[PDB]
Protein backbone atom coordinates (compact mmCIF):
# COMPACT_ATOMS: atom_id res chain seq x y z
CA UNK A 1 0.00 0.00 0.00
CA UNK A 2 2.44 2.67 1.27
CA UNK A 3 6.13 2.69 2.21
CA UNK A 4 7.23 4.44 5.42
CA UNK A 5 10.36 4.38 7.59
CA UNK A 6 10.00 2.49 10.94
CA UNK A 7 9.77 4.56 14.17
CA UNK A 8 11.90 3.69 17.21
CA UNK A 9 11.28 4.27 20.94
CA UNK A 10 14.18 3.52 23.32
CA UNK A 11 13.54 3.57 27.08
CA UNK A 12 14.31 1.62 30.24
CA UNK A 13 11.75 -0.47 32.15
CA UNK A 14 12.41 1.20 35.52
CA UNK A 15 14.15 4.62 35.79
CA UNK A 16 17.94 4.41 35.30
CA UNK A 17 19.99 3.25 38.30
CA UNK A 18 23.78 2.91 38.08
CA UNK A 19 24.80 -0.61 39.12
CA UNK A 20 21.26 -1.85 39.78
CA UNK A 21 19.54 -4.27 37.37
CA UNK A 22 17.00 -3.12 34.76
CA UNK A 23 15.57 -3.81 31.28
CA UNK A 24 16.14 -1.85 28.08
CA UNK A 25 13.21 -1.53 25.68
CA UNK A 26 13.12 -0.89 21.96
CA UNK A 27 9.63 -0.35 20.57
CA UNK A 28 9.50 -0.50 16.77
CA UNK A 29 6.48 0.45 14.65
CA UNK A 30 5.86 0.85 10.89
CA UNK A 31 4.59 -0.73 7.66
CA UNK A 32 5.55 -4.10 6.14
CA UNK A 33 7.70 -6.09 8.63
CA UNK A 34 9.50 -7.78 5.71
CA UNK A 35 12.20 -9.65 7.68
CA UNK A 36 13.00 -6.54 9.75
CA UNK A 37 16.24 -6.68 11.76
CA UNK A 38 16.46 -5.15 15.24
CA UNK A 39 19.53 -5.06 17.49
CA UNK A 40 20.31 -3.51 20.84
CA UNK A 41 23.82 -2.08 21.06
CA UNK A 42 26.17 -1.77 24.04
CA UNK A 43 28.77 0.86 23.06
CA UNK A 44 28.24 0.15 19.34
CA UNK A 45 28.40 -3.65 19.74
CA UNK A 46 25.50 -6.09 19.33
CA UNK A 47 24.06 -7.44 22.61
CA UNK A 48 23.80 -11.24 22.49
CA UNK A 49 20.76 -12.30 24.52
CA UNK A 50 18.03 -9.95 23.29
CA UNK A 51 14.36 -10.93 23.43
CA UNK A 52 11.24 -9.81 21.59
CA UNK A 53 7.47 -9.84 21.91
CA UNK A 54 5.26 -11.33 19.22
CA UNK A 55 4.73 -9.04 16.23
CA UNK A 56 1.37 -7.25 16.18
CA UNK A 57 -0.14 -6.19 12.86
CA UNK A 58 -3.36 -4.95 11.25
CA UNK A 59 -5.02 -5.60 7.85
CA UNK A 60 -2.76 -3.18 5.92
CA UNK A 61 0.37 -4.75 7.49
CA UNK A 62 1.21 -1.85 9.74
CA UNK A 63 3.03 -3.38 12.69
CA UNK A 64 4.49 -2.95 16.14
CA UNK A 65 6.96 -5.03 18.07
CA UNK A 66 9.01 -4.85 21.27
CA UNK A 67 12.66 -5.79 21.76
CA UNK A 68 14.15 -5.99 25.26
CA UNK A 69 17.12 -7.19 27.31
CA UNK A 70 18.11 -7.34 31.00
CA UNK A 71 20.98 -4.96 31.79
CA UNK A 72 22.73 -2.91 34.51
CA UNK A 73 23.50 0.68 33.34
CA UNK A 74 26.76 2.26 34.54
CA UNK A 75 28.77 5.49 34.23
CA UNK A 76 30.72 5.02 30.99
CA UNK A 77 28.02 2.92 29.29
CA UNK A 78 25.90 3.98 26.31
CA UNK A 79 23.04 2.02 24.74
CA UNK A 80 21.16 2.22 21.44
CA UNK A 81 18.65 0.46 19.19
CA UNK A 82 19.60 -0.37 15.60
CA UNK A 83 17.02 -1.21 12.92
CA UNK A 84 17.54 -2.60 9.42
CA UNK A 85 14.66 -2.36 6.93
CA UNK A 86 14.10 -2.40 3.14
CA UNK A 87 12.98 1.26 3.20
CA UNK A 88 16.29 2.26 4.82
CA UNK A 89 19.52 2.76 2.86
CA UNK A 90 21.52 2.77 6.10
CA UNK A 91 20.58 1.24 9.49
CA UNK A 92 18.97 3.77 11.85
CA UNK A 93 20.46 4.08 15.35
CA UNK A 94 18.53 5.75 18.19
CA UNK A 95 20.40 6.67 21.40
CA UNK A 96 19.04 5.91 24.88
CA UNK A 97 19.01 9.10 26.96
CA UNK A 98 19.55 8.46 30.69
CA UNK B 1 16.99 -18.31 5.43
CA UNK B 2 14.91 -20.78 3.43
CA UNK B 3 12.10 -20.41 0.89
CA UNK B 4 9.38 -22.89 1.85
CA UNK B 5 5.66 -22.96 1.07
CA UNK B 6 3.63 -22.28 4.29
CA UNK B 7 1.89 -25.08 6.22
CA UNK B 8 -1.81 -24.87 7.14
CA UNK B 9 -3.78 -26.59 9.91
CA UNK B 10 -7.58 -26.26 9.79
CA UNK B 11 -9.58 -27.40 12.82
CA UNK B 12 -12.49 -26.38 15.03
CA UNK B 13 -12.03 -24.96 18.54
CA UNK B 14 -14.54 -27.47 19.88
CA UNK B 15 -15.75 -30.77 18.40
CA UNK B 16 -18.02 -29.85 15.47
CA UNK B 17 -21.63 -29.94 16.57
CA UNK B 18 -24.42 -29.22 14.07
CA UNK B 19 -26.16 -25.92 14.85
CA UNK B 20 -24.26 -25.13 18.06
CA UNK B 21 -21.78 -22.21 18.09
CA UNK B 22 -18.04 -22.83 17.67
CA UNK B 23 -14.76 -21.34 16.40
CA UNK B 24 -12.82 -22.25 13.27
CA UNK B 25 -9.02 -22.20 13.49
CA UNK B 26 -6.39 -21.76 10.81
CA UNK B 27 -2.84 -22.24 12.03
CA UNK B 28 -0.25 -21.04 9.53
CA UNK B 29 3.48 -21.71 9.86
CA UNK B 30 6.33 -21.02 7.42
CA UNK B 31 9.27 -18.78 6.57
CA UNK B 32 9.25 -15.02 5.82
CA UNK B 33 5.67 -13.79 6.42
CA UNK B 34 6.18 -10.95 3.92
CA UNK B 35 2.69 -9.39 3.92
CA UNK B 36 1.10 -12.86 3.94
CA UNK B 37 -2.68 -12.88 3.36
CA UNK B 38 -4.88 -15.46 5.10
CA UNK B 39 -8.63 -15.86 4.58
CA UNK B 40 -11.26 -18.21 5.95
CA UNK B 41 -13.83 -19.27 3.36
CA UNK B 42 -17.55 -20.07 3.58
CA UNK B 43 -18.36 -22.27 0.56
CA UNK B 44 -15.55 -20.51 -1.34
CA UNK B 45 -16.56 -17.06 -0.06
CA UNK B 46 -14.32 -14.89 2.16
CA UNK B 47 -15.59 -14.47 5.75
CA UNK B 48 -15.79 -10.83 6.89
CA UNK B 49 -15.00 -10.69 10.61
CA UNK B 50 -11.96 -12.96 10.95
CA UNK B 51 -9.45 -12.46 13.76
CA UNK B 52 -5.80 -13.34 14.26
CA UNK B 53 -3.24 -13.79 17.02
CA UNK B 54 0.00 -11.85 17.05
CA UNK B 55 2.66 -13.25 14.72
CA UNK B 56 5.37 -15.29 16.42
CA UNK B 57 8.81 -15.52 14.84
CA UNK B 58 12.41 -16.57 15.53
CA UNK B 59 15.83 -15.18 14.48
CA UNK B 60 15.70 -16.74 10.98
CA UNK B 61 12.18 -15.31 10.42
CA UNK B 62 10.41 -18.64 10.59
CA UNK B 63 6.92 -17.82 11.83
CA UNK B 64 3.60 -19.06 13.12
CA UNK B 65 0.25 -17.35 13.36
CA UNK B 66 -3.37 -18.21 14.17
CA UNK B 67 -6.49 -17.07 12.33
CA UNK B 68 -9.95 -17.72 13.80
CA UNK B 69 -13.65 -16.84 13.57
CA UNK B 70 -16.88 -17.68 15.40
CA UNK B 71 -19.21 -19.91 13.36
CA UNK B 72 -22.02 -22.49 13.55
CA UNK B 73 -21.43 -25.70 11.56
CA UNK B 74 -24.23 -27.26 9.49
CA UNK B 75 -24.54 -30.12 6.95
CA UNK B 76 -24.75 -27.74 3.97
CA UNK B 77 -21.77 -25.47 4.76
CA UNK B 78 -18.17 -26.10 3.68
CA UNK B 79 -15.22 -24.28 5.28
CA UNK B 80 -11.62 -23.74 4.20
CA UNK B 81 -8.47 -21.70 4.82
CA UNK B 82 -6.87 -19.80 1.93
CA UNK B 83 -3.29 -18.51 2.04
CA UNK B 84 -1.52 -16.13 -0.34
CA UNK B 85 2.26 -15.91 -0.36
CA UNK B 86 4.99 -14.93 -2.85
CA UNK B 87 6.20 -18.56 -2.75
CA UNK B 88 2.79 -19.72 -3.99
CA UNK B 89 1.81 -19.26 -7.64
CA UNK B 90 -1.77 -20.33 -6.88
CA UNK B 91 -3.48 -19.57 -3.54
CA UNK B 92 -3.33 -22.73 -1.40
CA UNK B 93 -6.74 -23.73 -0.03
CA UNK B 94 -7.02 -26.39 2.69
CA UNK B 95 -10.43 -27.96 3.36
CA UNK B 96 -11.77 -28.45 6.90
CA UNK B 97 -11.60 -32.00 8.31
CA UNK B 98 -15.20 -31.95 9.59
CA UNK C 1 -24.90 -34.65 27.88
CA UNK C 2 -23.66 -36.04 24.54
CA UNK C 3 -20.90 -38.66 24.28
CA UNK C 4 -18.14 -38.27 21.67
CA UNK C 5 -14.60 -39.53 21.05
CA UNK C 6 -11.84 -36.87 21.47
CA UNK C 7 -10.35 -35.23 18.34
CA UNK C 8 -6.58 -34.81 17.86
CA UNK C 9 -4.45 -32.37 15.83
CA UNK C 10 -0.71 -33.07 15.65
CA UNK C 11 1.55 -30.39 14.16
CA UNK C 12 4.90 -28.69 14.73
CA UNK C 13 5.26 -25.11 16.03
CA UNK C 14 7.40 -24.28 12.99
CA UNK C 15 7.73 -26.29 9.76
CA UNK C 16 9.99 -29.32 10.29
CA UNK C 17 13.69 -28.65 9.72
CA UNK C 18 15.96 -31.63 10.41
CA UNK C 19 18.59 -31.22 13.12
CA UNK C 20 17.15 -27.91 14.34
CA UNK C 21 15.07 -27.22 17.44
CA UNK C 22 11.26 -27.03 17.37
CA UNK C 23 8.08 -27.77 19.34
CA UNK C 24 5.54 -30.54 18.77
CA UNK C 25 1.88 -29.71 19.39
CA UNK C 26 -1.05 -31.95 20.22
CA UNK C 27 -4.39 -30.17 20.27
CA UNK C 28 -7.15 -32.23 21.87
CA UNK C 29 -10.86 -31.37 21.88
CA UNK C 30 -13.99 -33.31 22.85
CA UNK C 31 -16.59 -33.70 25.57
CA UNK C 32 -15.96 -34.45 29.25
CA UNK C 33 -12.19 -34.18 29.93
CA UNK C 34 -12.68 -36.79 32.66
CA UNK C 35 -9.09 -37.29 33.88
CA UNK C 36 -8.06 -37.55 30.19
CA UNK C 37 -4.55 -38.92 29.55
CA UNK C 38 -2.51 -37.41 26.74
CA UNK C 39 1.01 -38.52 25.81
CA UNK C 40 3.45 -37.57 23.09
CA UNK C 41 5.38 -40.52 21.68
CA UNK C 42 8.87 -40.73 20.18
CA UNK C 43 9.04 -44.00 18.23
CA UNK C 44 6.15 -45.48 20.23
CA UNK C 45 7.78 -44.50 23.53
CA UNK C 46 6.37 -41.82 25.85
CA UNK C 47 8.28 -38.51 25.96
CA UNK C 48 9.21 -37.57 29.55
CA UNK C 49 8.90 -33.79 29.94
CA UNK C 50 5.71 -32.82 28.10
CA UNK C 51 3.79 -29.64 28.93
CA UNK C 52 0.18 -28.55 28.61
CA UNK C 53 -1.94 -25.41 28.51
CA UNK C 54 -4.81 -24.88 30.91
CA UNK C 55 -7.99 -26.75 29.95
CA UNK C 56 -10.66 -24.60 28.31
CA UNK C 57 -14.31 -25.61 28.60
CA UNK C 58 -17.87 -24.34 28.08
CA UNK C 59 -21.16 -24.84 29.97
CA UNK C 60 -21.84 -28.30 28.47
CA UNK C 61 -18.29 -29.43 29.36
CA UNK C 62 -17.02 -29.50 25.80
CA UNK C 63 -13.30 -28.85 26.09
CA UNK C 64 -10.03 -28.09 24.36
CA UNK C 65 -6.46 -28.40 25.55
CA UNK C 66 -2.93 -28.19 24.15
CA UNK C 67 -0.01 -30.52 24.84
CA UNK C 68 3.49 -29.61 23.67
CA UNK C 69 7.19 -30.45 24.00
CA UNK C 70 10.52 -29.18 22.73
CA UNK C 71 12.00 -31.59 20.18
CA UNK C 72 14.47 -31.75 17.31
CA UNK C 73 13.07 -33.67 14.29
CA UNK C 74 15.25 -36.21 12.51
CA UNK C 75 14.53 -38.16 9.31
CA UNK C 76 14.40 -41.47 11.21
CA UNK C 77 12.34 -40.54 14.30
CA UNK C 78 8.55 -40.88 14.23
CA UNK C 79 6.30 -38.77 16.49
CA UNK C 80 2.69 -39.27 17.57
CA UNK C 81 0.03 -38.18 20.06
CA UNK C 82 -1.71 -40.80 22.20
CA UNK C 83 -5.00 -40.14 24.01
CA UNK C 84 -6.78 -42.24 26.64
CA UNK C 85 -10.44 -41.59 27.42
CA UNK C 86 -13.47 -43.43 28.89
CA UNK C 87 -15.14 -43.21 25.45
CA UNK C 88 -12.24 -45.13 23.90
CA UNK C 89 -11.71 -48.87 24.38
CA UNK C 90 -8.38 -48.42 22.57
CA UNK C 91 -5.95 -45.55 23.23
CA UNK C 92 -6.14 -43.35 20.11
CA UNK C 93 -2.76 -42.77 18.45
CA UNK C 94 -2.52 -40.05 15.78
CA UNK C 95 0.77 -39.86 13.88
CA UNK C 96 2.54 -36.63 12.91
CA UNK C 97 3.39 -36.01 9.24
CA UNK C 98 5.73 -33.56 7.45
CA UNK D 1 -5.61 -41.69 43.44
CA UNK D 2 -7.53 -39.72 46.09
CA UNK D 3 -10.98 -38.17 46.43
CA UNK D 4 -11.90 -35.01 48.37
CA UNK D 5 -14.69 -32.46 48.72
CA UNK D 6 -13.49 -29.42 46.67
CA UNK D 7 -12.29 -26.25 48.42
CA UNK D 8 -14.02 -22.87 47.95
CA UNK D 9 -12.85 -19.27 48.44
CA UNK D 10 -15.39 -16.46 48.03
CA UNK D 11 -14.11 -12.88 47.91
CA UNK D 12 -14.65 -9.61 46.06
CA UNK D 13 -12.18 -8.32 43.46
CA UNK D 14 -12.10 -4.92 45.17
CA UNK D 15 -13.02 -4.12 48.80
CA UNK D 16 -16.81 -3.92 49.17
CA UNK D 17 -18.45 -0.53 48.68
CA UNK D 18 -22.24 -0.60 48.90
CA UNK D 19 -23.61 0.70 45.60
CA UNK D 20 -20.29 0.68 43.73
CA UNK D 21 -19.45 -1.69 40.86
CA UNK D 22 -17.22 -4.67 41.68
CA UNK D 23 -16.52 -8.33 40.85
CA UNK D 24 -17.30 -11.40 42.93
CA UNK D 25 -14.77 -14.25 42.87
CA UNK D 26 -15.19 -17.94 43.54
CA UNK D 27 -11.93 -19.89 43.60
CA UNK D 28 -12.46 -23.64 43.50
CA UNK D 29 -9.74 -26.25 43.95
CA UNK D 30 -9.79 -30.03 44.40
CA UNK D 31 -9.17 -33.31 42.60
CA UNK D 32 -10.80 -34.75 39.47
CA UNK D 33 -12.85 -31.90 37.93
CA UNK D 34 -15.36 -34.48 36.68
CA UNK D 35 -17.83 -32.05 35.09
CA UNK D 36 -17.82 -29.75 38.14
CA UNK D 37 -20.84 -27.42 38.44
CA UNK D 38 -20.16 -23.99 39.92
CA UNK D 39 -22.78 -21.28 40.40
CA UNK D 40 -22.78 -17.85 41.99
CA UNK D 41 -25.96 -17.08 43.91
CA UNK D 42 -27.75 -13.78 44.47
CA UNK D 43 -30.03 -14.37 47.48
CA UNK D 44 -29.87 -18.14 46.88
CA UNK D 45 -30.65 -17.76 43.17
CA UNK D 46 -28.39 -18.62 40.21
CA UNK D 47 -26.71 -15.64 38.51
CA UNK D 48 -27.12 -15.70 34.72
CA UNK D 49 -23.94 -14.16 33.33
CA UNK D 50 -21.08 -15.77 35.25
CA UNK D 51 -17.61 -16.22 33.75
CA UNK D 52 -14.70 -18.55 34.45
CA UNK D 53 -10.97 -18.85 33.87
CA UNK D 54 -9.46 -21.85 32.14
CA UNK D 55 -9.09 -24.91 34.38
CA UNK D 56 -5.58 -25.51 35.68
CA UNK D 57 -4.49 -29.04 36.57
CA UNK D 58 -1.43 -31.17 37.35
CA UNK D 59 -0.43 -34.78 36.54
CA UNK D 60 -2.61 -36.32 39.30
CA UNK D 61 -5.64 -34.26 38.14
CA UNK D 62 -5.69 -31.94 41.10
CA UNK D 63 -7.20 -28.72 39.78
CA UNK D 64 -8.01 -25.08 40.37
CA UNK D 65 -10.41 -22.77 38.64
CA UNK D 66 -11.86 -19.27 39.06
CA UNK D 67 -15.49 -18.19 38.63
CA UNK D 68 -16.40 -14.49 38.59
CA UNK D 69 -19.14 -11.97 37.79
CA UNK D 70 -19.79 -8.23 37.75
CA UNK D 71 -21.88 -7.37 40.77
CA UNK D 72 -22.88 -4.29 42.73
CA UNK D 73 -23.22 -5.02 46.48
CA UNK D 74 -26.04 -3.62 48.62
CA UNK D 75 -26.75 -4.08 52.35
CA UNK D 76 -29.93 -6.05 51.54
CA UNK D 77 -28.27 -8.82 49.50
CA UNK D 78 -26.51 -12.11 50.21
CA UNK D 79 -24.01 -13.61 47.78
CA UNK D 80 -22.69 -17.17 47.77
CA UNK D 81 -20.85 -19.78 45.71
CA UNK D 82 -22.49 -23.17 45.09
CA UNK D 83 -20.53 -26.22 43.93
CA UNK D 84 -21.80 -29.57 42.66
CA UNK D 85 -19.32 -32.43 42.50
CA UNK D 86 -19.26 -36.23 42.47
CA UNK D 87 -17.95 -36.13 46.05
CA UNK D 88 -20.89 -34.02 47.24
CA UNK D 89 -24.35 -35.39 48.00
CA UNK D 90 -25.59 -31.92 48.92
CA UNK D 91 -24.30 -28.99 46.82
CA UNK D 92 -21.70 -27.10 48.90
CA UNK D 93 -22.56 -23.43 49.48
CA UNK D 94 -20.21 -20.81 50.97
CA UNK D 95 -21.53 -17.33 51.82
CA UNK D 96 -19.59 -14.15 50.97
CA UNK D 97 -18.34 -12.70 54.27
CA UNK D 98 -18.31 -9.00 53.26
CA UNK E 1 -11.38 9.72 48.95
CA UNK E 2 -12.23 7.18 51.68
CA UNK E 3 -9.91 4.60 53.25
CA UNK E 4 -10.41 1.30 55.09
CA UNK E 5 -8.43 -1.64 56.47
CA UNK E 6 -7.12 -3.85 53.60
CA UNK E 7 -8.69 -7.30 53.11
CA UNK E 8 -6.57 -10.46 53.02
CA UNK E 9 -7.33 -13.92 51.60
CA UNK E 10 -4.93 -16.77 52.38
CA UNK E 11 -5.36 -20.06 50.49
CA UNK E 12 -3.31 -22.71 48.72
CA UNK E 13 -3.15 -23.09 44.92
CA UNK E 14 -4.27 -26.69 45.31
CA UNK E 15 -5.93 -28.37 48.31
CA UNK E 16 -3.23 -29.02 50.91
CA UNK E 17 -1.52 -32.43 50.76
CA UNK E 18 1.35 -33.17 53.16
CA UNK E 19 4.69 -33.78 51.43
CA UNK E 20 3.43 -32.72 47.99
CA UNK E 21 4.60 -29.44 46.43
CA UNK E 22 2.10 -26.56 46.22
CA UNK E 23 1.75 -22.76 46.15
CA UNK E 24 0.53 -20.45 48.91
CA UNK E 25 -1.56 -17.44 47.87
CA UNK E 26 -2.14 -14.12 49.59
CA UNK E 27 -4.73 -11.93 47.90
CA UNK E 28 -4.72 -8.35 49.18
CA UNK E 29 -7.33 -5.69 48.36
CA UNK E 30 -7.92 -2.18 49.73
CA UNK E 31 -7.61 1.56 49.15
CA UNK E 32 -4.41 3.55 48.49
CA UNK E 33 -1.65 0.93 47.99
CA UNK E 34 0.89 3.52 49.24
CA UNK E 35 4.05 1.35 49.34
CA UNK E 36 2.17 -1.60 50.89
CA UNK E 37 4.35 -4.28 52.52
CA UNK E 38 3.23 -7.89 52.17
CA UNK E 39 5.08 -10.90 53.60
CA UNK E 40 4.36 -14.60 53.76
CA UNK E 41 5.42 -16.19 57.04
CA UNK E 42 6.62 -19.71 57.81
CA UNK E 43 6.47 -20.38 61.57
CA UNK E 44 6.67 -16.65 62.35
CA UNK E 45 9.51 -16.15 59.89
CA UNK E 46 9.48 -14.08 56.70
CA UNK E 47 9.76 -16.32 53.64
CA UNK E 48 12.43 -14.88 51.34
CA UNK E 49 11.53 -16.10 47.86
CA UNK E 50 8.04 -14.63 47.48
CA UNK E 51 6.52 -13.42 44.21
CA UNK E 52 3.70 -11.06 43.30
CA UNK E 53 1.39 -10.23 40.41
CA UNK E 54 1.17 -6.73 38.98
CA UNK E 55 -0.98 -4.37 41.05
CA UNK E 56 -4.45 -3.76 39.65
CA UNK E 57 -6.25 -0.50 40.43
CA UNK E 58 -9.23 1.65 39.43
CA UNK E 59 -9.76 5.44 39.14
CA UNK E 60 -10.31 5.94 42.90
CA UNK E 61 -7.11 3.96 43.66
CA UNK E 62 -8.84 0.94 45.09
CA UNK E 63 -6.49 -1.96 44.40
CA UNK E 64 -5.91 -5.69 44.40
CA UNK E 65 -2.73 -7.70 44.27
CA UNK E 66 -1.58 -11.31 44.62
CA UNK E 67 1.43 -12.61 46.55
CA UNK E 68 2.52 -16.24 46.18
CA UNK E 69 5.32 -18.72 46.88
CA UNK E 70 6.07 -22.35 46.09
CA UNK E 71 6.02 -24.54 49.20
CA UNK E 72 5.47 -28.07 50.44
CA UNK E 73 3.02 -28.14 53.38
CA UNK E 74 3.80 -30.33 56.39
CA UNK E 75 1.52 -31.21 59.33
CA UNK E 76 3.38 -28.99 61.82
CA UNK E 77 4.39 -25.95 59.73
CA UNK E 78 2.28 -22.82 60.25
CA UNK E 79 1.76 -20.34 57.41
CA UNK E 80 0.41 -16.79 57.42
CA UNK E 81 0.22 -13.55 55.45
CA UNK E 82 1.43 -10.30 57.04
CA UNK E 83 0.46 -6.86 55.72
CA UNK E 84 1.86 -3.44 56.64
CA UNK E 85 -0.09 -0.30 55.74
CA UNK E 86 -0.43 3.32 56.92
CA UNK E 87 -4.03 2.60 58.00
CA UNK E 88 -2.76 -0.19 60.28
CA UNK E 89 -1.08 0.75 63.58
CA UNK E 90 -0.30 -2.92 64.23
CA UNK E 91 0.75 -5.31 61.46
CA UNK E 92 -2.18 -7.57 60.53
CA UNK E 93 -1.48 -11.30 60.34
CA UNK E 94 -3.91 -13.71 58.66
CA UNK E 95 -3.17 -17.39 59.33
CA UNK E 96 -3.58 -20.03 56.63
CA UNK E 97 -6.24 -22.64 57.36
CA UNK E 98 -6.59 -25.73 55.15
CA UNK E 99 -10.09 -26.52 56.44
CA UNK F 1 14.35 4.94 49.89
CA UNK F 2 14.84 7.42 47.05
CA UNK F 3 12.44 10.19 46.00
CA UNK F 4 12.67 10.81 42.26
CA UNK F 5 10.54 12.64 39.66
CA UNK F 6 8.77 10.21 37.26
CA UNK F 7 9.85 9.59 33.63
CA UNK F 8 7.40 9.71 30.70
CA UNK F 9 7.40 8.16 27.20
CA UNK F 10 4.74 9.31 24.73
CA UNK F 11 4.36 7.41 21.46
CA UNK F 12 1.71 5.99 19.13
CA UNK F 13 0.94 2.26 18.82
CA UNK F 14 1.10 2.35 15.00
CA UNK F 15 2.82 4.95 12.75
CA UNK F 16 1.03 8.33 12.64
CA UNK F 17 -1.82 8.20 10.09
CA UNK F 18 -3.88 11.30 9.25
CA UNK F 19 -7.54 10.26 9.30
CA UNK F 20 -6.93 6.64 10.32
CA UNK F 21 -7.39 4.99 13.73
CA UNK F 22 -4.55 4.41 16.21
CA UNK F 23 -3.63 4.22 19.91
CA UNK F 24 -1.68 6.74 21.97
CA UNK F 25 0.66 5.38 24.64
CA UNK F 26 1.98 6.97 27.80
CA UNK F 27 4.59 4.88 29.61
CA UNK F 28 5.31 6.12 33.12
CA UNK F 29 8.04 4.88 35.47
CA UNK F 30 9.35 6.24 38.78
CA UNK F 31 9.52 5.56 42.51
CA UNK F 32 6.59 5.26 44.94
CA UNK F 33 3.41 5.23 42.79
CA UNK F 34 1.21 6.43 45.70
CA UNK F 35 -2.08 7.54 44.08
CA UNK F 36 -0.43 8.83 40.87
CA UNK F 37 -2.60 10.85 38.45
CA UNK F 38 -1.93 10.27 34.75
CA UNK F 39 -3.98 11.98 32.03
CA UNK F 40 -3.81 12.06 28.26
CA UNK F 41 -4.59 15.48 26.81
CA UNK F 42 -6.14 16.62 23.54
CA UNK F 43 -5.47 20.35 23.02
CA UNK F 44 -9.63 12.89 27.20
CA UNK F 45 -11.86 10.56 29.19
CA UNK F 46 -12.13 6.79 28.57
CA UNK F 47 -8.35 6.42 28.88
CA UNK F 48 -7.18 2.94 29.88
CA UNK F 49 -4.20 1.58 31.80
CA UNK F 50 -2.26 -1.63 32.31
CA UNK F 51 -1.73 -3.09 35.76
CA UNK F 52 1.04 -1.40 37.74
CA UNK F 53 4.33 -3.31 37.83
CA UNK F 54 6.68 -2.84 40.78
CA UNK F 55 9.76 -4.31 42.47
CA UNK F 56 10.82 -4.71 46.13
CA UNK F 57 11.97 -1.07 46.53
CA UNK F 58 8.68 0.18 45.02
CA UNK F 59 10.13 1.36 41.74
CA UNK F 60 7.29 1.05 39.25
CA UNK F 61 6.16 1.16 35.65
CA UNK F 62 2.73 1.54 34.14
CA UNK F 63 1.12 2.10 30.74
CA UNK F 64 -1.73 4.47 29.88
CA UNK F 65 -3.41 4.30 26.47
CA UNK F 66 -6.41 5.44 24.41
CA UNK F 67 -7.89 4.95 20.92
CA UNK F 68 -7.90 7.93 18.52
CA UNK F 69 -7.67 9.11 14.90
CA UNK F 70 -4.95 11.79 14.50
CA UNK F 71 -5.32 14.63 11.97
CA UNK F 72 -3.50 17.86 11.04
CA UNK F 73 -3.97 20.42 13.83
CA UNK F 74 -4.37 18.03 16.79
CA UNK F 75 -1.97 18.24 19.74
CA UNK F 76 -1.57 15.32 22.14
CA UNK F 77 0.28 15.10 25.45
CA UNK F 78 0.65 13.09 28.65
CA UNK F 79 0.20 14.83 32.02
CA UNK F 80 1.46 13.35 35.29
CA UNK F 81 0.75 14.43 38.87
CA UNK F 82 3.01 13.18 41.67
CA UNK F 83 4.05 14.19 45.22
CA UNK F 84 7.58 14.89 43.93
CA UNK F 85 6.35 17.34 41.28
CA UNK F 86 5.33 20.84 42.38
CA UNK F 87 3.64 21.32 39.00
CA UNK F 88 2.03 18.63 36.77
CA UNK F 89 4.63 17.45 34.25
CA UNK F 90 3.48 17.44 30.62
CA UNK F 91 5.30 15.64 27.79
CA UNK F 92 4.09 16.24 24.22
CA UNK F 93 3.78 13.69 21.41
CA UNK F 94 6.09 14.50 18.47
CA UNK F 95 4.52 12.58 15.57
CU1 LIG G 1 2.36 -0.34 2.05
CU1 LIG H 1 14.37 -18.23 4.12
CU1 LIG I 1 -21.86 -35.32 27.22
CU1 LIG J 1 -7.72 -39.10 43.07
CU1 LIG K 1 -9.39 7.35 50.15
CU1 LIG L 1 12.28 6.13 47.39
Amino acid sequence: MIQRTPKIQVYSRFPAENGKSNFLNCYVSGFHPSDIEVDLLKNGERIEKVEHSDLSFSKDWSFYLLYYTEFTPTEKDEYACRVNHVTLSQPKIVKWDR
